[PDB]
């Protein structure tokens, strides 16, 4: 590595970034940092390049910001999003303070292209797919996403799809209090903590998300936690013995058991005149105990997306080691790791 650097200011933040990145404009702050949209002259592309605040400023953030490039340093799929570039100023790990990422400048995200209307089942059929493409990746990697939501998911004009900002990172909590998009794809149990959840929470926020491409409607717009729960129970039917088994927390198990019992609702009369194939997907996705939810490898094979399957352009990833979670170490641990993390980044091929 170690290009060029120049400096500037914009909107009060300084930049120092080698001078393949040309045109820098502000696209975005906040605490986390800023981000800039720029244009990469040795890839051609337009990215964002953010700026990590200050990341090793407790042992929580110095952990967080190790994590966010070990993730984005791993993820090479099409349908997730990657890491394009990762630089720091510095010159030994003595004066490292400065993190920046670069990425692919992410346009529109599925929340505006739906938003604005209810879709097409071909269009439907195409952006599923996607995401469970990337997903099985994602999973196969033995990571758990935890925030799937149309916000989360980038979408061009061609409809081609990204999957984005990793929940794997700010522990759950804060934003999850009443009318809030920010909880309505969360599966009951890891919304009431319920149990342990597992790769399928994931699975039942597709589900959320593909039942409101089709109604152009929030499946669960739940006011808060309860109402919410409920309304996911009206649909998917009271939990039974076998699942109240599985619930953990006595209390939890005590307030479902407060509830009226109900049926599953049959879905054709829910998502009426939606391909058949399409509802029974759903069911599949949607289904109240984690254990007995369909798999996104599962889900790829289904009849529903028979015009884009192809089980050999559904690659899964290289190892994972999260081993790191466990460790136990020093802000300036975290940061050592951080930066030889940064210093060992190996570009992605131009072909
Ligand atoms: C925690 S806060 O709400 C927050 C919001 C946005 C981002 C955020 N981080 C990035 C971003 C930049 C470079 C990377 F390599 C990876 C992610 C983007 C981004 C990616 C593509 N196009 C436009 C913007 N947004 C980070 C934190």
């Amino acid at each position: 590595e170690r290009p060029t650097f120049y400096r500037q200011e914009l909107n009060k933040t300084i930049w120092e970034v080698p001078e393949r990145y040309q045109n820098l404009s502000p696209v975005g702050s906040g605490a986390y940092g800023s981000v800039c949209a720029a244009f990469d002259t040795k890839t051609g592309l337009r990215v964002a390049v953010k700026k990590l605040s200050r990341p090793f400023q407790s042992i929580i953030h110095a952990k967080r910001t190790y994590r966010e490039l070990r993730l984005l340093k791993h993820m090479k799929h099409e349908n997730v999003i990657g890491l394009l570039d990762v630089f720091t100023p510095a010159r030994s790990l003595e004066e490292f303070n400065d993190v920046y990422l670069v990425t692919h400048l992410m346009g529109a995200d599925l929340n505006n292209i739906v938003k604005c209307q209810k879709l097409t089942d071909d269009h439907v059929q195409f952006l599923i797919y996607q995401i469970l493409r990337g997903l099985k990746y994602i999973h196969s990697a033995d990571i758990i996403h935890r925030d799937l939501k149309p916000s989360n998911l980038a979408v061009n004009e061609d409809c081609e799809l990204k999957i984005l900002d990793f929940g794997l990172a700010r522990h759950t909590d804060d934003e999850m209090t009443g009318y809030v998009a920010t909880r309505w794809y969360r599966a009951p149990e890891i919304m009431l903590n319920w149990m342990h959840y597992n790769q399928t929470v994931d699975i039942w926020s597709v589900g959320c998300i593909m039942a409101e491409l089709l109604t152009g409607r929030t499946l669960f717009p739940g006011t808060d936690h309860i109402d919410q729960l409920k309304l996911i129970l009206r649909l998917v039917g009271t939990p039974g013995a076998e699942l109240l088994k599985k619930i953990s927390s006595e209390s939890a198990r005590n307030y479902i058991q407060s509830l009226t019992q109900m049926p599953k609702m049959n879905f054709a009369n829910v998502f009426i005149g939606a391909n058949p194939l399409a509802v029974d997907l759903l069911e599949k996705m949607l289904v109240l105990d984690s254990d007995k939810r369909i798999t996104a490898a599962q889900a790829l094979a289904h009849a529903y997306f028979a015009q884009y399957h192809d089980p050999d352009d559904e690659p899964v990833a290289d190892p994972y080691d999260q081993s790191f979670e466990s460790r136990d170490l020093l802000i300036d641990e975290w940061k050592s790791l951080t930066y030889d993390e940064v210093i060992s980044f190996v570009p992605p091929p131009l072909d």
